[PDB]
């Protein structure tokens, strides 16, 4: 299965923009979001992708989760679902 070490190196661009007001996707995020899809190819590696999301974001103030919500769309990958911290990631599929 997918680790938390693997989530964070693949996510780590994507902090200071999932932080920020919005505009333009640095590249290495969307090349980390790719990353992670190419990763998550189980419904046990996407379980507990949600969950290193959900215990990293308690350490992180100033997220932006509406844009967030929206990053895989805006580097070209077609997701089903928002990334949302109310979702419950026993659900994950």
């Amino acid at each position: 299965a997918v680790t938390c070490g693997q989530v964070a190196s693949s996510l780590a661009p994507c902090i200071p923009y999932a932080r920020s007001a919005g505009g333009a996707v640095p590249p290495a995020c969307c090349s980390g979001i790719k990353t992670l899809d190419g990763m998550a190819r189980t419904t046990p590696d996407r379980q507990a992708t949600c969950k290193c999301l959900k215990s990293a974001s308690t350490s992180i103030s100033g997220i932006n989760y509406g844009l967030v919500a929206s990053l895989p769309a805006k580097c070209g990958v077609n997701i089903p679902y928002k990334i949302s911290p109310s979702t419950d990631c026993a659900r994950v599929k």
